[PDB]
């Protein structure tokens, strides 16, 4: 499985393109939305 190590990248690269880091994701289903939005601590 290859969920950990993309997981680091969005902590990486910045929040901004994190938010679409977890779009791809959905193509195949890797990491559920509710990691977008838990993730998500931006305002």
């Amino acid at each position: 499985m290859n969920k950990e190590h993309i997981l680091a990248q969005k902590e990486v690269l910045t929040p901004i393109e994190y938010e679409h880091y977890v779009k791809h994701l959905f193509d195949i289903g890797e990491i559920t939305k509710e990691l977008y939005i838990e993730l998500s601590s931006d305002l």
